[PDB]
């Protein structure tokens, strides 16, 4: 029960394509003027210690973020994203990475909405200091799923809204699906950005079925695999499905996903693939 630390995983390839999308979704919102509420159904702590005994017993941030914040070929797309990191590193030493929650606060202005949810009683203190003063965010203690029937719609009525489960306990796998469903009934122009591991095909193909199931219209998968699927060789790849897509973001993935996959995957194993679950 809420056993998941994120501190071992932060910064990994995972994060870095969850981010990626996050940031180029939130630019998109910006062009337009009018406010929009940015939601974080499992928001987590807020900021990562790299040095910490849990990040460096996996190190997997050596093979995520570390490969790309210093590229200088760095894509354009990815500046947004890359500037946040270096806001918390400012030494050039790769020490901290920034969560969901701090990117977002980075990037949205000041007209603009955070609703963060975080359950566990080490992460959620931390989190709420993160945004002590920062009367745009509202933070709780509460289960994010709820968020989607009891926030949406956003007094804005625009917005994105991040589902990023640890998928610790099996029934995440529906409880996203039913989760997105009840969000969309009440807010059905909202950008929904879920977040899941590879850890078996099979639960993800399943998760797609029931996703397709529901009827929903117009939905991006964008995936991130540094190694081909496996039953036993724990998570081999990751994803953001995309419900109402902004304009540009399948042709900002074909932009950056050959280079991002290049720097994350040196040996090329794996792949990196956008396409629709369900087109217009
Ligand atoms: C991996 S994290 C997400 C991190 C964050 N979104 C980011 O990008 O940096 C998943 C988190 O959800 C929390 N959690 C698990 N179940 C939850 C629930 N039902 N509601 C809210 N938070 C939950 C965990 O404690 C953990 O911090």
């Amino acid at each position: 029960m809420l056993s998941y630390r994120h501190s071992f995983h932060a910064g990994n390839h995972a994060d870095v394509l969850k981010h990626t999308v996050q940031s180029l979704i939130i630019e998109s919102l910006k062009e337009k003027d009018k406010p929009f509420l940015y939601l974080d159904t499992h928001a987590g702590a807020g900021r990562y210690q790299l040095g910490s005994e849990h990040a460096e017993r996996t190190g997997e941030y050596l093979e995520g973020i570390a490969r790309i914040w210093q590229q200088d070929d760095l894509p354009a797309e990815l500046e947004a994203y890359i500037n946040v990191v270096k806001h918390f590193n400012r030494s050039g030493q790769l020490r901290y990475y920034p969560g969901s929650p701090l990117i977002a606060r980075l990037l949205l202005r000041e007209q603009d909405s955070l609703q963060l949810t975080e359950l566990h009683p080490s992460d959620y203190p931390l989190l709420r200091s993160e945004f002590q003063k920062d009367s745009r965010a509202r933070v709780e203690k509460a289960d994010g799923f709820q968020q989607l029937k009891a926030k949406l719609p956003p007094v804005s009525r625009r917005g994105l809204i991040l589902i990023d489960p640890p998928y610790e306990m099996k029934t995440d796998y529906q409880a996203v699906v039913s989760g997105i469903a009840e969000g969309y009934k009440r807010f059905a122009t909202g950008i929904y950005a879920l977040w899941y591991p590879v850890v078996l095909r099979q639960q993800i193909k399943r998760m797609i079925h029931d996703l397709e199931a529901t009827g929903i219209r117009k939905i991006l998968q964008i995936e991130l695999a540094v190694l081909p699927d496996s039953d036993r060789r724990g998570m081999t790849a990751s994803g953001m499905i995309v419900i109402n897509p902004p304009w540009k973001l399948e042709q900002q993935m074909n932009n950056v996903l050959p280079w991002l996959h290049s720097k994350l995957v040196p040996a090329g194993t794996g792949h990196a693939t956008v396409s629709w679950i369900v087109p217009e």
